[PDB]
């Protein structure tokens, strides 16, 4: 398509629907989903989030990323902090498992952070342009099945507090992404990263799958 973001949305299609299919997430929509499971989750979001904002730090200023730096609206890292200091305690940095899977989905967001930033903006995309739409989703149907407590946290990452309208924010980011100046070449790379983010998403579910099946 002409407009990145709805090249984007068309050619991660396919994938996204990979990621619904996954066993590990079709047990989650089917409202299956156990504490245990849901701790690997966030376990996981938050080593996932902690790499990405690195390395959104580190190329703010460039003009492959500048225009999609929302840093207020989007920063999910303290979030992510309060909620695993809830799931697995006041220790949860000691405790909190730190996956292949995981690590693998960390080192490819640091290595294009560091050497291909130009293709940053395809898991910031991918990440918060997802969490921001299918986020409301997955949080009603935890809620529904974790029966937590009343002590009000544990679930900080799906809301964004600095966000008034999720709507009228994805309209500007979608606006800022079909800014971005970059070659025919470059534009079918930040596709690919885009469809490779949900691969690492889907072999990373495979991983907390297989970890919680015994
Ligand atoms: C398997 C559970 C998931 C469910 C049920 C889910 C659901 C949704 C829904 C309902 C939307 C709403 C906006 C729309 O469709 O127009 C959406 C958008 C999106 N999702 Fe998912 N999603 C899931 C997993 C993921 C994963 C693993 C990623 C990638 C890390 C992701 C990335 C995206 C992106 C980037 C968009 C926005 C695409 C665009 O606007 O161009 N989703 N998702």
């Amino acid at each position: 398509p002409q407009d990145l973001s709805e090249a984007l949305k068309e050619a991660t299609k396919e994938v996204h629907t990979q990621a619904e299919n996954a066993e590990f997430m079709r047990n989650f929509q089917k409202g299956q989903v156990t504490r245990d499971g849901f701790k690997l989750v966030m376990a996981s979001l938050y080593h996932i989030y902690v790499a990405l904002e690195e390395e959104i730090e580190r190329n703010k200023e460039s003009p492959v990323f500048a225009p999609v730096y929302f840093p207020e609206e989007l920063h999910r890292k303290a979030a992510l902090e309060q909620d695993l200091a809830f799931w697995y305690g006041p220790r949860w940095q000691e405790v909190i498992p730190y996956t292949p899977a995981m690590q693998r989905y960390v080192k490819r967001l640091h290595e294009v952070g560091r050497t291909e930033p130009e293709l940053l903006v395809a898991h910031a995309y991918t990440r918060y342009l997802g969490a921001l739409s299918g986020g409301q989703v997955l949080k009603k149907i935890a809620q529904k099945a974790l029966d937590l407590p009343s002590s009000g946290e544990g679930l900080a990452f799906f809301t964004f507090p600095n966000i008034a309208s999720a709507t009228k924010f994805k309209q500007l980011y979608r606006s800022r992404m079909n800014s971005l100046e970059m070659t025919p070449a470059v534009r079918q790379r930040v596709i690919e990263e885009a469809k490779t983010a949900f691969l690492l998403n889907i072999q990373l579910f495979e991983e907390l799958q297989e970890l919680l099946t015994h």
